[PDB]
């Protein structure tokens, strides 16, 4: 139960990291666009901040132009692929 | 950045949890006890009144209700598009 909760959270964060790597942008560029530090974005992408607001993930979905439900589904699929 | 859509979608996600609770017939007081929060706290979450709730909280509630969070979010997006066209 809690393992899946933590694991899915990590995969959602890593899905956002993949969204950035897919489009070839550095952390510093996306961070500037979002008015956050590069370190803040990096700690989100790598799953180190456990209590990030849903709002932040919705902002990032809007920034990348990907539906948040698709981010979540992608994370679930990748979590299963790695299993 | 579409701040209007970001904020509305957040509230549609929260209200989707109110809908998920109602579909299975549990009262607020029961869920508040199981999730170790006050009934008032749960009510403010379900009604979209607290804007900075952690994603973790929604993952916990999805597991509690036995509903996949991606379906919760998809339901919210679709209902917002139907109601508001965005
Ligand atoms: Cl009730
Ligand atoms: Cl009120
Ligand atoms: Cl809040
Ligand atoms: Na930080
Ligand atoms: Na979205
Ligand atoms: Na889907
Ligand atoms: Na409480």
């Amino acid at each position: 139960n809690e393992y899946r909760i933590q694991k899915l959270y990590r995969y959602i964060c890593l899905e956002f990291k993949n969204q950035r790597q897919l489009i070839g942008k550095r952390q510093e560029e996306v961070a500037f666009d979002l008015s956050v530090t590069a370190g803040h974005l990096s700690r989100i992408e790598n799953g180190k901040k456990p209590r990030i607001a849903l709002h932040t993930f919705l902002v990032m979905s809007e920034y990348y132009g990907v539906d948040f439900h698709k981010v979540v589904k992608n994370a679930e699929e990748k979590m299963e692929l790695d299993e």
